[PDB]
């Protein structure tokens, strides 16, 4: 089944800084990304819900790359 976000207020970054964020620093266990202007905004998949709730908790006032990341579910 499907647990989705978009993450909001991303500004400027790189995939690969991204995927780092996620997957190195926050350990989640990431399906999918489409962030496809890398800017702004980000949607993110996770293998199960709980890292759905994990990344919901943490991302919403995460400092990162110069901006106050915020997160919200997506359908
Ligand atoms: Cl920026
Ligand atoms: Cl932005
Ligand atoms: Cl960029
Ligand atoms: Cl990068
Ligand atoms: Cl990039
Ligand atoms: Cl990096
Ligand atoms: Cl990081
Ligand atoms: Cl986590
Ligand atoms: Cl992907
Ligand atoms: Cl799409
Ligand atoms: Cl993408
Ligand atoms: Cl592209
Ligand atoms: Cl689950
Ligand atoms: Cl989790
Ligand atoms: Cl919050
Ligand atoms: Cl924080
Ligand atoms: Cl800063
Ligand atoms: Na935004
Ligand atoms: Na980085
Ligand atoms: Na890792
Ligand atoms: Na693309
Ligand atoms: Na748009
Ligand atoms: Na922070
Ligand atoms: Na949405």
């Amino acid at each position: 089944e499907i647990f989705k976000v978009e993450v909001k207020n991303m500004g400027y970054f790189g995939i690969g800084e991204f995927k780092k964020l996620l997957r190195n620093t926050l350990k989640f266990d990431v399906t999918k990304i489409k962030a496809p202007t890398r800017k702004e905004f980000a949607f993110v998949c996770f293998r199960s819900q709980e890292d759905q709730q994990r990344a919901l908790e943490i991302l919403n006032g995460y400092k990162w790359k110069g901006k106050v990341l915020k997160a919200h579910v997506a359908k």
